């Protein structure tokens, strides 16, 4: 059913918090599908995981600029290597091996939610001061 969970771990502000469940939601959708072995549907998942992945880092780049947060360019550049990753990963999907699809699920488990989103943590008392939810 399910291979990771948001919580209160992650907690940021409310418009970034809704971001990050929607991504934890692809995961398990990503999940579901590989279990099902439907890798048509999973590298259908996969894309939309990736754009969506691509959406929200600009979401949280575009606050960083708008509100002169000092470690803007440390963050995208953080951003910008996960990018780099997850694009090696949908090119080594289009084989749809076992073993590639878990280098992914695990990738995305282990580093983004359980280590990037609780890094984002960071930028969390300095956009609310400013204003920011
Ligand atoms: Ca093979």
């Amino acid at each position: 059913d399910v291979l990771v969970k948001w919580s209160e771990d992650l907690a940021n502000l409310p418009s970034i918090d809704t971001q990050h469940k929607r991504l934890v939601d692809y995961i398990n959708d990503l999940y579901r599908a590989a279990r099902r072995r439907d890798m048509d549907k999973a590298r259908e998942v996969f894309d939309a995981l990736k754009n969506y992945a691509v959406e929200h880092f600009g979401y949280e780049e575009r606050l960083f600029a708008d509100y002169a947060y000092p470690e803007a360019t440390r963050h995208k550049e953080i951003h910008r290597r996960f990018v780099e990753t997850v694009l090696k990963w949908e090119k080594q999907l289009a084989a749809g091996d076992p073993e590639v699809v878990m280098t992914t699920l695990r990738g995305l488990v282990d580093w983004l939610v359980n280590h990037h989103m609780k890094e984002d943590k960071k930028y969390e008392a300095y956009l609310r001061e400013r204003g920011v939810s």
